[PDB]
């Protein structure tokens, strides 16, 4: 997988409130996270079936 399947969350220091999708590679799992709006990492996609597609494919 890419090395930023890796990641924690990173909700950043925004204020926005919008519900995302980080690929937990301990749980091997796609799971929900609260992001700010502003500084998104790599680990941060609009639905768990992008974030198992980049993560958890092949």
């Amino acid at each position: 997988r890419p090395a930023f399947c890796l990641e924690p969350p990173y909700a950043g220091p925004g204020k926005a409130r919008i519900i995302r999708y980080f690929y937990n590679a301990a749980a091997g799992a796609a799971q929900a996270f609260v992001y700010g709006g502003v500084r998104a990492k790599r680990n941060n996609f609009a639905s768990a079936a992008d974030a198992l597609a980049a993560c958890a494919a092949a």
